[PDB]
């Protein structure tokens, strides 16, 4: 599964993590969220600074 956590730029939520409040409710994958949203952190960091996790 996909897992892009970076408070850096913005919340994290992981596709299972299951987080409606954020418009995005269980099974909403990652790509459903708009590349143009609009963050205070993320204003100036890039959304591709995420990182991938990679765990068992």
């Amino acid at each position: 599964m996909t897992a892009y956590r970076c408070p850096v730029c913005d919340y994290t939520y992981d596709e299972g993590k299951g987080d409606p409040r954020e418009g995005f409710p269980a099974g909403t994958r990652w790509d459903q969220i708009p590349d143009d949203w609009c963050c205070p952190d993320c204003s100036v960091r890039e959304k591709v600074d995420f990182e991938r996790m990679g765990g068992k």
